[PDB]
């Protein structure tokens, strides 16, 4: 019992973090095999950030200008290239601690763990979700760029995010491990405003199921609804529309609790329309949307 | 910017988790040097749990009855002893991955990270606080016993908790690494109810400071209060009394934000008396009390 915002154990990713310096700029890099991945903006001065021409700024950089340090030992850089918004630094030593890994590009609503790093050193780990507006609400300070987001499937680490920037609103933007930004964001110190941060409906429903499994049942009502009726209310409350795919994904949770997906939708509809009335669900006073249906199953079943 | 419920990177502790089996009972153990620590209730059948006489049950156990497995390799047990509610299993091999470590007994209000494990395998990491009633609100299933709580000071892991049980209320109880339970709890399947789960006032104030640092300032008011006046309101709302020691501990946060501790107390007093009015502070609709003043400083400064 109990339900917590839980991150994956970070050891496998801690073994991949290195420090990358280019001129006066120091940030984090991810060392997998003989390659170190990092944000390409490591080549910029805070002055270049206003309007950087990365191809041009890169011409003035050589392998010996990228200083890569793993622990207290320097790695030898034998090649460098730009792929989208990431730099790939070929080093002469394969990371001995390289876990089995994949590079995945996640969808909005997907959750992942972030290992916040500074100077190639891990400072903490927390759970995130890729917001429907393609931002993440992280906790990142100057120097945290190159910190990564990931999921673990037993012993295979799927890297899904690399931190690049903080928007003027304090929300965060980054890329997948091929250097493609999530959403419309660009690595430039310019006005970029995020779109509507809607609520991930399928995640809230998964979390309501977790609440029922853990004994918090007060919000369960005697109603049901339809996808169309529910979605009318969801739109009004800035919630993502729920599709039959989402209902299907919640099938296991529906089966384990005996609560039909549409009945849980009706409970959610009433929570939206009536509010919590000062009550809490799983110790929260707001509807949590950063647990996927897979996360709920994983936490309620004990997958290691 | 951003403020997240952040756990310490868990790699150092992942390297210490082993599986311990005694008869039909399998749980987790912590392998430090040539000793494996685990809950003594590993010697019980679910039948023994009603009224166990641990000294007596232990007489029927030999070193070869404790099966310790690290990864997929069995460790040889050459000694066993009971210290309070933990068993110490002397193995013939020092853990090669033993970090620098300490055993500390924390105070209520202190936070720590938990690496939830099953069968000696880590499944997730989350941040907790020792509640004023000496329970923790964790996320633990059957088989999670022996999972540990810890803090890290750069490279030294201070172990502060070992999981032993879930109360009939779904809250959790455990020991320090000397086997002494936090609070009045006993390792017996008997009625044990927890006391009042009061709010850790110094932690809420630290979190209000973190909110101001991160731009969430709406709740700041034009009032001040005194410790005595504030504490009258705190008592009414089941909040822990605030002492001059707590004010002192918040000094750094007060200095960094320019908000006197007693003025932040007055803001908190109004939040208690008026509620949030549907607003959020750091994306939460309730006052968070599981960040200590040290945690806020650490997260807002980037300590690795
Ligand atoms: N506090 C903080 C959190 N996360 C990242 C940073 N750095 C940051 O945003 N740097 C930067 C500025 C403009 C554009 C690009 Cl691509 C990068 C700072
Ligand atoms: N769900 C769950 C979470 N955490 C622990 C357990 N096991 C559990 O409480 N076992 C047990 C029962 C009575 C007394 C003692 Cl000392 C241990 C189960």
């Amino acid at each position: 019992s109990g339900f917590r915002k839980m991150a994956f154990p970070s050891g496998k990713v801690e073994g991949c973090m290195v420090q990358v310096t280019c001129g006066t700029t120091t940030l984090n890099g991810l060392w997998l095999d003989d390659v170190v991945y990092c944000p390409r903006h490591v080549i910029c001065t805070s002055e270049d950030m206003l309007n950087p021409n990365y191809e041009d700024l890169l011409i003035r950089k050589s392998n010996h200008n990228f200083l890569v340090q793993a622990g207290n030992v320097q790695l030898r850089v034998i090649g460098h290239s730009m792929q989208n918004c990431v730099l790939k630094l070929k080093v002469d030593t394969a990371n001995p601690k390289t876990p089995k890994y994949k590079f995945v590009r996640i969808q909005p609503g997907q959750t992942f763990s972030v290992l916040a790093c500074y100077n190639g050193s891990p400072s903490g780990v927390y759970q995130c979700a890729m917001r429907p507006n393609f931002t993440i609400k992280g906790s990142f300070l100057n120097g945290s760029c190159g910190s990564v987001g990931f999921n673990i499937d037993y012993d295979c680490v799927s890297f899904c995010y690399m931190h690049h920037m903080e928007l003027p609103t304090g929300v965060h933007a980054g890329t997948d491990l091929e250097g493609n930004f999530y959403g419309p964001f660009v690595d430039r110190q310019t006005a970029q405003a995020a779109g509507t941060d809607t609520t991930i409906t399928v995640n809230v429903l998964a979390w309501l199921y977790a609440a029922v499994i853990n004994g918090d049942r007060w919000f369960l009502n005697r109603f049901t609804t339809t996808l169309n009726d529910f979605n009318l209310v969801a739109m009004k409350y800035n919630y993502e529309p729920l599709t039959q795919d989402h209902v299907d994904i919640l099938g296991p949770l529906s089966a384990q609790t005996g609560i039909a997906v549409l009945d849980m939708c009706a409970s959610l509809k009433e929570l939206l329309q009536n509010g919590m009335n000062g009550r809490t669900i799983l110790g929260s006073a707001l509807l949590e949307d950063e647990f996927t249906p897979f996360d709920v199953v994983r936490q309620c079943s004990g997958v290691t």
